């Protein structure tokens, strides 16, 4: 598979939304996984999920890795609600647009926070929710915040440059020396090609800033069989909020993987697919 | 051959420090690659009583299976220890091993099995594939809960007045769901109890020449090299969950699992997807 | 002083409540400092803060012991509503009652709920906040529930024996050999004395359990000076929920004291004294 | 006599284990019962830069204040370490304690100076009277945080690459309030960097000699008798929270007092409460 041989556009028009153009990726066929990318500048779909797309496709699983409404070749925007409803809307969208009835959702960092938004609107149309570091759970017990990676993220917004975006990635991994090319190009031709996203999302961060993603008391609603996973070292959303998920949603459990950042499913990819994959063929 | 608690039960005598012509009971099945399984430090606790719903899946997997009765539990011999529990034990297993002319074992460890494990892979490096660990005794104090915990509590008293009704209260302290507690486990834990009284008194003074605080080995988790599983129940009353945490941190090669709704044994409660995970994590990690 | 010397009564008159007898006791002259007791069986106002209340006075504070509506002498009770919301309505009862304009507030356990309810109702009406191990806000990140405290509370509610009371008094305090007869006799006598308040509890236990006093989500809303203490070594209620009201009250402080049960103004009455004397002279 | 930097500034020789003849600066004022402080450990710290919002107030309550600049800081003469920084500041400590005839002293310490704190605690018990802890270092990992934290990594990267703007973004890390930040505060830290960029480089070379990994001192926290405050500030990204707890925990008579709104110079950012805590603890606990 490539990013080419993949790529995919298609409207949506769920509540706010009207004649709104999503891209994604789409591979396999049969039930299907809907993965749900971070909220960095030049993030998407495929730049996310790379190692994670053919080995749940031999699994016989529908893959759509979808470009979340304002970042790559998605349409740009600019709201005034916490961004994880919002994208959650935009996922209800592109399920009714290519008659899904239903989907499991894998959801990272800004993603994470979209399935746990989709979990609590629109239940009936989830199957099981893996969510990886979700962001927007309020306070951390222990972490400060801003978080050194969210400080990080706004800086490469702020100014990006090519020497920031590296450094953001520094943080973003456990083990720096891992930095591919074909990653770091990836970020970086995305950023550039589109950097009318970039502006859309301070704004929007103004408007709705992390604080008021904050779904915690209603976790307790939460009906999708749940896996948790964190990067033991993540420096973007505090680990205690692992915790937090283990003990409010009904239905769920927890794997940390050491030596690990914000991306679980890249940086750890084979025990990540393994984990995952058996998660939905037996939980 | 039918696999049953009698089919597997076996004994060997075991030569290594501070045990001479000492007779190990174990119940073994399956061949080639081995998994030694180790069980916790409560009243009647032995290798089937833990293990017996993770045995047929692992042999099946195709490992032989090996569920050790530790130095005075159980079936095997009776002993009054002057040190700390974790560290004799783990001398029992290098015994059996040595014993049986294995050459390196993974271990799964319960609890005190899991101090055991622990403490084999520090001393014994040599010696063992890979490490499951499921929720671990002795590891210090913890920065939340209170000590003794709940479980440890009803574990002494359950040494020092064994009764069937003190028994079950602490097998319902041990399990999220204490509706799933059988008569036949807890007459299979009794009967342990009953049959061996020597064991508990044995425990007792033990544990006065080497208390808990001295089976700490904190310390020295950073030199172990094994490919680690860390699995912890998150509703456990008797390790505290943040201790989950300090080996994820402290051990070099770490991955860690809570199960939801699960009390000490999750390779009981859970044990189905334990056993697919711990199995998955062998083969693969 | 004495509870003799101490005791009083007075109606109240407060949304669902009419013609309401509250017990408290009063001593002191000045800025008023309302000091709200534990949900345990034969809690009492002066039973908690009987070695609080006379250095409390010569600081110049005007000390009121309440006997919250359905222990002690104060009238018995059944809610369908979590008792920190009821408990608040029947302080804001007494404080109208006695023309009290103002007052800070000192709250145990389930008047610490008390406290953080007045404090989000009411807040015009209180000065500064201080929590002794609040019960009622959500479950812990670590600590299993129910915990052994309630666990056991409820099983003297249950079946009130000396013995049961007593053990329940050994897990309640870090030291164990510390147990008065003073204190014993105190919590003996007032189960015996009004036995309707046992099976009024269990009920309203019943109607509102623990898991509905959770105010965790309005704590970004609590406007007073807020002091937390907690006992390290409090089996009652989870250390973790100090850290969770420190970062989520606004102007918040935390101290925890070694060695100490849910006790913290019986068990180190002497630090705890000038810690929160000083607390209200300068904060 | 007015209490001024200058009034205060006093030098004398230390002759203790690997110090000989070894020039130690620090301030001092008041009389009687003694209470020493000792600073943290980033570019251009000292006692007086650390601590001159406390000497007036902790004076005037009747103590006998002394700031220290440790050695290869400041004032004091320089040094490359081969051993553990804790260690040798307490060496330090003790040797300017015995150099003033100075029995028993009470010790506050921040960062850096809460590990030399430590260290002194465990090997002199009989000089020490009460211990104070502000977000002592090098206590091992966090349960929660990763490791380097922010403010470790600005800290080296300044011990590096010297420079005004990476001084004020390392100081903006420490600080929660970053408005609070004076030119005078920046000044002072940047002219002792400048005037002694030896101690810099020093430092560096020291650290490559015994990583902050050798300065873990948890194991012992047992054997501390002293009666101990540890402070916390809520939002420092320079040593994480649950260290507070691990020290509540392990230390046998302690309390913990944790600031909002506050990094990791509670001592500085919150003096006056600070101050009457501490001086309340002195004085009753």
């Amino acid at each position: 598979l490539t990013e080419s041989s993949t790529s995919k556009f298609v409207k949506i028009n769920e509540k706010g939304f009207s004649d709104f153009n999503i891209h994604y990726n789409e591979a396999g066929n049969g039930e299907t996984v809907i993965m749900l990318h971070g909220g960095g500048p030049g993030a998407g779909g495929w730049s996310n999920y790379y190692r994670n797309v053919g080995p749940f496709v031999d699994a016989g699983y529908r893959v759509i890795l979808k470009d979340s409404p304002g970042f790559n070749k998605s349409d740009a925007v600019v709201m005034d609600e916490q961004r994880g409803l919002v994208n959650a809307r935009a996922v209800k969208g592109l399920m009714d647009a290519l008659d899904i009835d239903r989907a499991h959702l894998v959801g990272n960092s800004m993603g994470g926070a979209t399935a746990l938004n989709f979990a609590l609107e629109y239940p009936d149309r989830i199957g099981k929710l893996i969510l990886m570091g979700p962001g927007g759970l309020g306070p951390s017990m222990f972490a400060p915040m801003p978080m050194e990676g969210i400080k990080l993220l706004f800086k490469l917004y702020a100014e990006p440059s090519y020497e920031t975006l590296k450094q953001m990635l520094q943080v973003f991994l456990y083990d720096q020396s891992l930095i591919t090319e074909e990653l770091l190009q990836g970020r970086w031709e995305a950023i550039q090609r589109q950097p009318e996203h970039l502006k859309n999302f301070l704004i929007s961060a103004q408007k709705a800033p992390l604080s008021t993603w904050d779904v915690t008391a209603r976790l307790g609603e939460i009906k999708a069989k749940t896996f948790i996973t964190w990067g033991r070292d993540d420096r973007f959303v505090p680990l205690d909020h692992g915790l937090k998920l283990l003990w409010n949603i009904d239905d769920a459990r927890l794997h940390v993987f050491s030596k690990c950042g914000q991306w679980a499913q890249w940086e750890h990819a084979d025990e990540f697919n393994r984990l995952v994959i058996d998660f939905l063929r037996h939980a």
